[PDB]
């Protein structure tokens, strides 16, 4: 939970078929690192390369005066668990999460480090005029709202991998079994301040059906309103429903039958009215649902900064 | 699971941005500790404040011949967490609740003492002549009901937050990991003996979307009883439906045709026993999901007072 | 895993306002365990009683030459739990339960103990001519049918409290965490050979809505058969809906329209292919919640005997 | 994780009243491991059995210069909790696992060891020529497309018990501990190169119903994605209910009325759009129950296979 300056920076970089963008990579990453005046250790993972990337990076890590720690796995398990296995061997005061595609320039490091030296215990990034598609632009912007109201914190790029996290944020991360997940958000869940900046990146250009299974997972992850709108959709369907069936019903004795088929309304009536009690007894269900998923998580309550006991005279 | 009288008194207090409120609470609750004749300690959780809070506590508890101490936490996470914060800093024997908001006189603290030193486990609070609006009121007496069913103990103000927990209490609920939850509900599953008393509070003037939100929490908490109800609505609308069918397909033999859309009216009679029969499903879904979330919650199944064995003669 | 003769025996009775029982079942208990010519101990467990059944009991073991183990607990917690207290203090081999209100004779322990020196691992009991009213009676035929299925063990009576159990048996028990279940059909989980023997009782004269409560906890406990059905019965009717509309349509063209609410039918037809899918959808929701709660239960998988290694030489 | 030549080899074998063929077993298996010009073992796991096999067992394993390991479960427990036990007295580099029924040859046992000197960590077989049924056929094909997609490598024969797995990954399956699950699909999720080669078996000649309930194993056990349909189906009714509706009400304006049931159609067509709501609902809950469901299960969800750290120097 150390506010001091920062003496030691690490590198988390996963890596998965990388073989031509590597060479570049690291001459770069290892520049501009060298110019922070500090202390630094560079990570590279291999998620079960078939591309001789694994070769090169043992090269790399045996090479004269290198700061590269080389992990590799036994086979392909995913982007989020390369990550996680980096923090478990980080041994940094600041750590910093990269793409190995060179998207996001390595440059742009030393703004982060000096940033985070202010006392930010998260320091984002947003992307400039990336111009793209109005289906993308606004679930960004419906995404960002979404994790405003539930974390107190804003995100502008969910999707962008520049980021910095101090240590005590990463190992309360690692406290934290779930599954499905999404990085970011989940620091900003421990994290008492936090910032964002912009960046520039290459130029552009997920498939649609990965979209919309990650939106599945940010609502997940995120809030349980959800399985509350089904008793509330449901009451109000109950409601007109009564509501028209006793119209019927007073409506014919003071005005005598006006219609051929004023039977068959009525039974209409009375069946939307069953339909709105379904929707109610599945959101009874949702109730204890939800509450299951969060046990089953089972993150940290709170996290204590120091206490202050009187003195013994 | 000591009777005995109380040696010393343990006072937990919540803070969260209560810089004008705290000079006049520190000054009125040390004064009355003090005319207990007992050892004391005050414990002061800051909730992740931002309005200098959090340095006058220190001071506080730098003070000469102080008996406070300070738990800072790294940022907000809630009332019930910071509660649990201090139950496991605590060192006495009696643990007394209070809120800084001096909504609840910190003068009413002797009177839970002694009232505590006749034997009671859990000693609570009620407030007289709030005068709170109908629907309010109405409320308070519903759950009163309910938590007197459920536990075999009453609870007349479940909102108060001025109560008394004797140690054994206290150390049980640490061993109860579920995050959804209510501390005054929880001490009475593990309470021998309780009572409550009248007290006076400052004059009044959470939200009404609070309120109902607050309602799920009470009832997942208390009871699965709601998801057997289902089985049971199913079963009159299903059995309501068969017999309408009988008895058109009956009546018209004995007694011939005598509507034209009699034949729509057997179809919609079937069509209800149908709909009953969902019900019974959900509620057949319901029998597991309620008997899943408690194995998840893993509440202790009992406590042991003493043992007694046969003499070695 | 013994199958060696008993050398102890240890009685296990919980207690719960009994105060005119207990001196008649401790001097007969007392007398029968003196028959066996072995070594025993008597426990008895007190669950929060109030009518100072605790004073005797204390008073029974600090008795000159007394072999009764007393334990209190600090409130009232259940049949089930007070049980598993006493399971978790014996000493013996053979492990007998028995109730405090003298309706199964102590006399009847003898007999338990030679059986199991037979070999068995369980030894039950059936009550003989108690004459229940036919709806219990069928119920409990049923109850025997399923345990047999499931189990492969029988059980002539689930409710008599008269029972034996090897030490093996017991301590897998206690590995056994779930909050719901039925000691007797644990048992029969873990035992490889058992058997029943008849008995006598106390003539007759829990209450109806207890049975039925009672019925949901033993096929929670067995079988998840239950969440199968619901896919079977949706495609009987989706299948007889789907027929039907394909023989109105086929039909009205080869033989011209023939009723004036021909329409009507047919959306009828159409609505009930739906109401089977929807029963589909909750029994696929029932495979995945069934497998949850086995998992969360966490019982063991298998129990090793011994184990045989080659001849060094 | 080591891709060196095998050194010892260990075999596992379930048995289960294998009385007759128990002779003919030892004297094959035990011919063709002394034909690897390796060290073996030989593990049988007796579960539970009633027909003299725990007496042959016993004496193979005294008998003068004998390899066999005999393990004794208390009772029956079944194949897959059997072959567990074995696996948790291993001492070899490759293992196993055979049927005691002599439909696979042991002979083949010798071709599995030198393709596994090759790298493979997985080494499968497929019956040639076993001309099953149609349908047996066709439910093969469709298995093995499923857990090619999902695991990324393929399966022809899911029944064959005859496969070879590396240490590494036997150490990795005991970390599972999840009640409903498949070995083989198992291994494939951690495995890096696998294989499968053909082989030869005794002629043919499980029953329907433990067919149909494998079927729900698998489906449950590979993926989610049935919980997934359940939403895309409903909005497919919802959508084309609305637009009917509407298409409806302008036609009749801007044509007039046209049939005499025109009312009742409308209240259909409003119908079936809340039909396809509630699926829509069903899919939201199983976007929560499915999550649940992997977090119970807790497989690991990475191995390391070396770290490099860059020289001191």
């Amino acid at each position: 939970f150390d506010a001091a300056p920062i003496k030691k920076v690490s590198v988390v970089i996963p890596v998965y078929n990388e073989q031509e963008s590597l060479p570049e990579l690291i001459r770069r990453t290892t520049t501009a690192c060298e110019s922070l005046g500090k202390a630094w250790e560079i990570l590279l993972i291999d998620d079960g390369s078939s591309d001789s990337s694994a070769e090169l990076m043992v090269k790399a890590s045996q090479e004269a005066d290198s700061h590269i720690i080389s992990i590799l796995l036994n086979r392909n398990y995913g982007q989020h668990a390369a990550i996680m296995a980096g923090f478990s061997h980080v041994s940094g005061d600041l750590i910093i999460t990269l793409d190995a595609d060179l998207q996001n320039p390595p440059e742009e490091i030393p703004r982060l480090v000096a940033k985070a030296d202010e006392g930010f215990d998260v320091v984002g990034t947003v992307r400039q005029n990336r111009q793209d598609s109005l289906f993308r632009k606004s679930a960004s912007k419906i995404i960002n709202l979404l994790i405003q109201r539930t974390t107190g914190k804003a995100m502008g790029d969910y999707g962008c991998m520049l980021r910095a996290y101090r240590r005590p944020i990463i190992d309360t991360m690692l406290r934290c079994h779930e599954r499905s997940t999404f990085i970011p958000i989940l620091a900003n869940i421990f994290a008492r301040r936090a910032t964002e900046i912009p960046v520039h990146h290459a130029e552009r250009e997920y498939s649609f059906m990965r979209l919309i299974n990650l939106m599945y997972d940010l609502v997940t992850c995120l809030t349980t309103t959800p399985l509350r709108l089904l008793s509330l959709l449901g009451s109000v369907i109950a409601i007109g429903g009564f509501s028209l069936s006793v119209l019927l019903i007073v409506l014919r004795l003071a005005l005598g039958p006006q219609w051929a088929a004023e039977g068959v309304f009525m039974l209409f009536a009375v069946l939307f009215t069953f339909i709105g009690a379904q929707f109610i007894g599945m959101g009874l269900l949702g109730e204890y649902i939800g509450r299951i998923y969060n046990d089953v998580r089972a993150r940290p309550r709170y996290f204590v900064q120091q206490v202050i006991y009187p003195e013994s005279t």
